[PDB]
């Protein structure tokens, strides 16, 4: 029996490997010690036995609702990631592994490596309408890379799409890969139509450091990038600092910040209704966008989500709000579940990279729906 | 220099191969002599020369608007089909071939073989929710095959999708392949949602005989299958006869007859407003369907199309009308262009199998939009 | 219960579909009535039941040993082909089919349609060292296409590879497909080494008409092409006529005639030792070539095959002898089994396209082994 | 202008990005400071301009002949890797880069990341004859994974294949990738023939720590693993320690140690003729094996390589000698070039992963050639 986590995005501590029926494990907290929930490790043992893996400190994780009805994600081949029988009792998350192969990787969601990220931002370069741009360095010295899709025609609209501010929400980068694959297909009319009218500025990974470090919610020094938008710094939140400045060069006509929510088994938008600069026009663009997104995706819904902000009561340090209020534009945070969409449940895989990719495609349709309405 | 057409879907007659600057060719009429326009042949010559291929009887084709601004489709590898410089003057369609390889296939649209059809209806079988059904024989003795997708739960709605009644409109089968590939993907929520609520009855090729025979508009004996719907026969229109009877077993809650239009460079729906049984409900389902389809596809439009029928003035021998009137359901004919979509023009390839496939996907979204509204 | 053979390569006649425990069929003879063995048909019935299909005229097939230990080939998806439980007694070949899907295709070997042929000879054109050449028409008016691989440097050695003189021997064209794929990959050193020294003249299908017609062994007018090499004609055997004349333009340094054998469950070469121009030099090349092939491929063997010809007693109407005798060169007929390689049995699929593809690859290694020894 | 190496396998130090005509860099030494040559970095600048990149400490690299006629490897998409114009004078290696895309990755050979390693050893698990076995941890805490191919029948012969003891020699793991793919294809007869007679013990990466760290030649603590075979330890060389102990459990009948050579532009084997247990029998197997390899692969040659050891004078701390001497078996070191195969030059890419994959395939043929001759 073996457990391991020394690789890109790994996160587990081994407490005890003595008992096959009680393998004891712990999640390692994000830097700064204030958050955790993401785990990602590899387990090797004799096949044909059923093992119980106990994450002892699940009860100390940042979002305990996220453990309720949750099933761990696992893969034998690192290609197909499926769900495992999981339960949460006495502060511990118990995972049953009926090992069909010697080696299995188990994680909070399907991982997305820095090697994969590098392949994605390198490959999109070949497209004639694509140019990548080095925004700057992360605190560990990794690259903040901007994918610009379009012909930089100043008359076109500006669409900003940021994903993975919270590194453990890997479904965010997965969606951005799906969306890029569809946008970069000229045979797709939505893509052609969009690119005829807009330039895209896309950041597939807002937080490479937290990503490689196996953090749930913070960068290298423990900053929550989604509170850094109003007063970002090079010292603490360079990741947001460069994005914010670029936005000032480009303008923003539509903003889509892609996230993952631990506790709620639904896909939902959370808008910026509480910003001081909210308006009837913005209200109206939101209704149109939500209308379009519901038609575009059967995974989308509007019953469950976060509470709305009272008027003027928005937290202007949050990307969605800060962008909306600063650039007076349609702006949303998208949340996809770590669990599954309870409305269209899939017990074999729950929410998955495949469904995140489909939501990336549905997203471009919602955008096209409002393309002629956004901007000036 | 050589010209050839003896293969599945081939259609050309060689008048003269004497002059490289004036290769003379003719389209062979459908059986019964009343229609033609489709051509499909192979041409071999010395590379690096530019040849002029003249289809002498273009002026005698069934739809002369279809020659205006039309460019022939061609391929070196039978995978990527592109457009050739083409002109229509003095009743002849002139195609310039700057031969980059020894062998090129040139056709009215991308062909879709019976071998390809057999692969498609064989492959879908592997899906757990798919069963194919032999409806009967065509007049040449080929197979009319029905693809049933779903679990045959009698409480579910019935969706009928028929394509390629007119064999030369190959874009119809191409769309049906795209649509099946998307419908049979469980990761797609639209697919899951649809199949939760409906059973699909799909005929990827209404006219195998006309298809293999290289006809534009008719089956083996020259019948136009889209006038056979009210009084079909085994002797003359077995293809429609078996479909019509099956419909009586299944019911129809939505009908989608997939077609191609020669003269108009637009995608458009043609509905059944002129049926005696038209109603406010049917009017309303049509508006919803059209609304959804416009949001789903940037290739769709609603300005151009056919003229609407005066009330009660529908031709009830046409599938769209006959089905709508008989089963009192949302029913449409879809027309995709042999030219290109003038709104999102693509000079390298015009309308293509790739775009037809995308329209198949957009179609499932339009359907889902009305899934809860159709039926009783 | 339905039986059908109306499609490219189809061959069966239905005697009786009355009894599911005794479906009665017969193999249609080749044009000329002299031969048969090849069959290919589609069967549709009810899944979950086991049907017995009896080819009542198997006892009159051309090679009766071909029936002993033979198992029929089948596919539900037309991509994976596998063996069905088969027995031969009292002149009847009995195939058991427990239908998992409604439709299944059953054949003597995996079919290779003309549409596939067209895809192959078209696709290879894109390679910068490939040119196709139209040799002329078949009797039914289809193409005899020569695939030329190399820089056409007339100083180089000439390698001729011909497959499928007997149409039912589809494995031969599967092998050429595999040989071309590898030969066209420049990262393969054997490929690079060969093209530096030789030009290739490859005919993936010697008998397109026999192929489409579902014949075992003859072209459209009942000619056995492999007895036409000495005195062919445009009116009986144009297929051979054009190749013989091209060989005279190009010369021949190595000849490989790809065939399939019904009776022996082994892979073997048959040489041309009986030709009047046989020489020590030729016998030496043959041993070099056989050794190399034994090393290149574990499926090859040299214990079983055809008896050798006595000195001078070869039939010069057979390609291998005629070529060897005319061009004084290394020349073999390759025979692959319809059954399996008894030495490396595979019950699920027996001999297959994939194994044929691998043997194509091994053939290039054998050829490379004699590349500097051949020619002049 | 940006230079970066913070990623798996990264290696460069930036001296000066002041002048685009003289970008100044240096190669970081391996832990221990004794060796270097491997480099790997990403460069972002402005497209359309030609930049010169000068590695100023090339003159202190471990193998200076490695620089003569060497051309650097690069990629814009991280899928296709090609050679850049390079020269070496006055101790500096000068790379010319005319940037077509903004970002390019430049390396000594095509990188092979640990994430890719994990994909490989995970994917192969799905094969029914493959088991992975965790041998233990590396010094940095990564996995030493043994890939076992076969039915584990202890009566069979034992074939051991080890690659990438020197981390920078990535071609070795590319070769194992290609060898595994082919070995796991049951339609390949050599594969089938081998697994009927042998079990395989394959280590695709002998030095994961050196690999992630961007080392040429040493593990995490500066150890040259290929001098550790006689007296390894858990604390300096656990990588070799676990393999040596496993070999003692399994026995060894054929050993293949996969390496890359900096200096010679050729593929060659280095045997173990200097071992005290050398025998006529071993010399015979070696000639059989060399002959077979010469036949299997046109990239192989036997004129150039390392000088041979005198009788008895081999260094038994080197794997090939230690194994040959300990198990009295056929044993070779394979060396592939960083440059190219001077005998089959390819300017666009020189020696490459794809050629390495092909050589993996050729290696199975060579092994098959001695399969019944080896063992006991
Ligand atoms: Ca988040
Ligand atoms: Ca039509
Ligand atoms: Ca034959
Ligand atoms: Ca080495």
């Amino acid at each position: 029996m073996r457990i391991s986590a020394n690789f890109d995005g790994g996160n587990i501590e081994t407490i005890s490997l003595a008992n096959p029926d009680d393998i004891q494990l712990a999640i390692r907290p994000d830097a700064g010690g204030e958050f955790y929930q993401w785990f990602n490790f590899r387990f090797e043992a004799t096949i044909g036995k059923t093992y119980t893996l106990n994450i002892l400190n699940a009860g100390g994780a940042s979002y305990l609702k996220g453990w309720e009805d949750y099933q761990a994600v696992a893969s034998y081949d690192r290609q197909t990631w499926f769900r495992l029988p999981t339960e949460y009792k006495d502060g511990k998350l118990s995972i049953s592994v009926e090992l069909d192969c010697e080696a299995i990787q188990i994680a909070y969601f399907t991982p997305y490596s820095y090697e994969r990220h590098l392949d994605l931002i390198s490959a999109v370069q070949l497209h004639p309408l694509v140019s990548t741009e080095h925004l700057g360095l992360t605190l560990d010295g990794r690259d903040m890379t901007l994918v610009k899709v379009g012909d930089d025609d100043p008359s076109k609209k500006s669409i900003w799409i940021t994903a993975r501010q919270h590194p453990g929400e890997t479904m965010a980068e997965w969606l951005v890969e799906g969306l890029l694959n569809q946008l970069l297909d000229n045979d797709c009319p939505t893509s052609k139509a969009l690119l005829d009218k807009a330039n895209f500025y896309i950041v597939p990974n807002m937080n490479p450091d937290g990503s490689v470090r196996g953090h749930l919610r913070t960068n290298a020094v423990g900053a929550n990038l989604n509170r850094e938008w109003q007063t970002p710094s090079l010292e603490r939140s360079p990741e947001v600092y460069y994005v914010v400045n670029k936005m000032h060069e480009t303008g923003v006509d539509l903003f889509y910040d892609v996230h993952g929510d631990e506790g709620l088994p639904y896909v939902f938008l959370a808008g910026c209704e509480g910003i001081p600069n909210y308006s009837d026009k913005l209200a109206s663009l939101q209704q149109d966008f939500v209308a379009a997104l519901s038609l575009a995706s059967a995974d989308f819904q509007t019953e469950f989500g976060y509470d709305k902000d009272e008027p003027g009561k928005a937290n202007l340090t949050v990307a969605c709000n800060w962008v909306a209020n600063t650039f007076k534009c349609l702006s949303n945070t998208l949340e996809m579940p770590f669990k599954d969409n309870a409305n269209l449940a899939d017990p074999f895989q729950g929410w998955s990279p495949e469904r995140s990719v489909y939501f990336g495609e549905a997203s471009l349709i919602a955008m096209r729906a409002v393309i002629d309405k956004i901007g000036q």
